[PDB]
């Protein structure tokens, strides 16, 4: 569900390496 703290917020920052700048409108629009 949706909730990140002192957990659920310890997994999410799995998605990063894919929720990363690869959205959409701000996918490979700035330097790195």
């Amino acid at each position: 569900p949706p909730l990140s703290q002192e957990t659920f917020s310890d997994l999410w920052k799995l998605l990063k390496k894919w929720k990363m700048r690869r959205n959409q409108f701000w996918v490979k629009v700035q330097r790195g």
